[PDB]
């Protein structure tokens, strides 16, 4: 009897009723003896979108962070210099590769200074491209 009510409503067996969902609480499926708490976006979440009666309010992350998992669940710092967001967080730059950029760009490899006759002056690092000799 139950199964017959619709998204944003909640319905208990013995007592048959399609009733709303209260205030800050969802159902995204119908007909279940209790509509979900919302989620609360605060202190290093923002409202990315509310909640509704059929689908819970999604988070995002306040300046200078970014959001972790599927859900947002976890803001992380925005990458440092050696390493690059990926789409599961900050990664460090693997043996070969660098970024000398903070909070932006992507692991770039090291300039191979012998595609030219260049000989190598400075070693490279996760930071720093190596520097090349005289052209
Ligand atoms: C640079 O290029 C040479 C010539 O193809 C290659 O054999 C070597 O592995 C490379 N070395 C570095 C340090 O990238």
């Amino acid at each position: 009897s139950c199964d017959n009510c619709q998204p944003g409503t909640f319905c208990r067996k013995y007592n048959p009723v399609c009733k709303s969902c209260p205030p800050s609480t969802f159902s995204s499926i119908g007909g279940q003896p209790n509509c979900n708490i919302c989620r609360v976006c605060a202190g290093y979440f923002r409202f990315k979108k509310f909640c509704s009666s059929t689908h819970n309010a999604e988070c995002e992350c306040i300046e200078g962070f970014h959001c972790l998992g599927p859900q947002c669940t976890r803001c992380e710092k925005d990458c440092r210099p050696g390493q690059e967001l990926t789409k599961q967080g900050c990664k460090t730059c693997s043996l070969g590769t660098f970024n000398d950029q903070n909070g932006t760009g992507v692991c770039r490899p090291w300039t191979n200074c012998s595609l030219d006759g260049r000989s190598v002056l400075k070693t490279g690092t996760t930071e720093k491209d190596v520097v090349c000799g005289p052209l």
